[PDB]
């Protein structure tokens, strides 16, 4: 079958379709046009789009596909390095971190972090019982508050005191600009164009402000005993080879895990707050839920494993809107992709997230709807149809401890406010490579429960 490809600009190919400031939306309406497969050219680049299980199971077979940095990666890579998100699976360094890091994510270790988690969802709880009638809260502002505060602290022991600030944390403000230039790199022709020379700039005094923070938190580490992710990254040994990680890597993690650890969890809670609003019998259930589950003044490790309904809540907005909306493989070998579309050796595929999360082959008619009872069973999901977290070995080693922070704070959310979408909001998703609803507002009334000590 020949593949389907969306409209041409000349000798630019399908490039200029990127040159948007919400490109996976618009690439979510070229698969909705053409279907669960088309090719996108640009000069010197072919890759081709997925969006149904049935292609999407077949790229997941890891003995077929390997993970490929997407463009959209390789131009991150420029600050993240060789960390576990942007390096190869056949660089030496990713199986080694892997090996090193996977113990930071361990239950005892979730365990471990859950008072320092409590810690930063008090202050997030504080803020809002502290705002006068007049005032409501920024959504998404706030939610990056919360997560960045927690990753640095469970993560690194570093307070970055995001509730201090009115505005965004100085790492937030260059993070931002830098997945923001990532992402405008996509559809840049001429990327050498003099025309650039200020976006280089910028992009490098953005690195240098994120590896200055880097240096704050070793040097704190240095002057303070800590068993945390920041710990196994300066000491933990491979089982495999034996040897830590080097110096230059250890920075790269740190970069890494503080990005990765926090942007994706904003987004998620940002996304599960807008369809709650949008939602009132939704919104009433977990709600209700919350109350009956989190008795005590502040939430346990086992009250939050048993915030159920919560739990699927947030499994429905990553189904709607995963936050991290793609990943990339490429064939190890020439093969044939749904007994339809040859690939040769090195063809790259993307994995459309939010468009495998809308086959109604898999989930019925009603995709758009919000609807948890969807996650009531989850074993019943097919393999491959629900994939927010990625694939295999490469799939994210950080899902229980988002999921995690996630619950506890929606749960607390819930038991301490009622929420009003005051403004009517228009749902306005804005891309930085991962997305995250701009604009959204609320109006949160105090229930006047107390809050106990963290
Ligand atoms: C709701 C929140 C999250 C989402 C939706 C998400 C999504 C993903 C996805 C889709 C990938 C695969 C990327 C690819 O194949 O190119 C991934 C990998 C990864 N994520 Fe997450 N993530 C989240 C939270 C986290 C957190 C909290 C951490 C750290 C504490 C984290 C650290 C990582 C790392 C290090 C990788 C690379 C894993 C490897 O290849 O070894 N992520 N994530
Ligand atoms: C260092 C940790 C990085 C954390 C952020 C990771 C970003 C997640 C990637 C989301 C996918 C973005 C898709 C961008 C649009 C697209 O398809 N571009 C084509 C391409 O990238 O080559």
């Amino acid at each position: 079958k020949e593949m389907p490809q969306p409209k041409t600009f000349g000798e630019l190919k399908n490039l200029p379709l990127l040159n948007t400031d919400k490109p996976v939306q618009a690439l979510m309406k070229i698969a909705d046009e053409l279907g669960e497969i088309f090719k996108f050219e640009a000069p010197g680049r072919v890759t081709r789009y997925l969006s149904s299980q049935r292609l999407i199971k077949e790229a997941c077979d890891e003995s077929r596909f390997d993970k490929n940095l997407s463009q959209a990666l390789k131009f991150v890579r420029d600050f993240a390095g060789d960390g576990e998100f942007t390096s190869w699976t056949h660089e030496k360094n990713w199986k080694k971190a892997h090996n090193i890091l996977l113990p930071s994510f361990s239950q005892q270790a979730m365990k471990g972090y859950h008072a320092m988690m409590v810690d930063i969802a008090v202050q997030l709880v504080q803020k809002w019982e502290r705002l006068n009638a007049d005032e409501h809260i920024e959504v998404p502002e706030d939610m990056t508050r919360l997560t960045l505060d927690t990753i640095g602290l469970c993560g690194f022991n570093y307070r970055f005191n995001s509730f201090y600030r009115d505005q965004p944390h100085p790492f937030i403000t260059s993070m931002v600009r830098a997945l923001d230039e990532a992402m405008n790199k996509l559809q840049r022709a001429n990327p050498d164009d003099p025309a650039y020379d200020e976006n280089k700039r910028q992009f490098q005094e953005d690195i240098k402000v994120m590896n200055d923070l880097v240096d704050k938190i070793i040097a704190d580490r240095k002057a303070s005993q800590s068993d945390d992710l920041l710990t196994h990254m300066l000491n933990g040994k491979d089982p495999e080879t034996g040897e830590p990680l080097d110096d230059e890597n250890i920075r790269y993690q740190i970069i890494t895990f503080l990005i990765a650890g926090h942007e994706t969890t904003s987004g998620l809670l940002s996304f599960a707050l807008y369809f709650l609003v949008k939602n009132p019998h939704v919104l009433q259930k977990a709600a209700e839920e919350a109350a009956r589950v989190l008795v005590d003044p502040v939430p346990s490790y086992k009250q939050v494993k048993q915030l159920k309904y919560v739990g699927m809540v947030l499994n429905e907005a990553l189904r709607l809107w995963p936050t991290a909306p793609a990943f990339s493989l490429y064939a190890k070998e020439d093969t044939v992709l749904g007994g339809e579309y040859p690939l040769e050796k090195g063809d790259e595929l993307m994995v459309l997230i939010p468009q495998l999360h809308r086959d109604k082959t898999i989930w019925g008619d009603d995709v758009e709807e919000f609807r948890p009872e969807r996650f009531e069973n989850p074993s019943a999901i097919p393999q491959h149809a629900f994939k927010p977290f990625g694939n295999g070995q490469r799939a994210c080693i950080g899902q229980q401890f988002a999921l995690h922070e996630a619950t506890l704070v929606l749960g607390m959310m819930l038991k301490h406010f009622d929420f009003e979408d005051h403004t009517n909001y228009e749902l306005d998703i804005k891309e930085t490579l991962t997305l995250k609803p701009e604009g959204f507002v609320v109006k949160a009334k105090s229930k006047k429960i107390p809050l106990g000590g963290i």
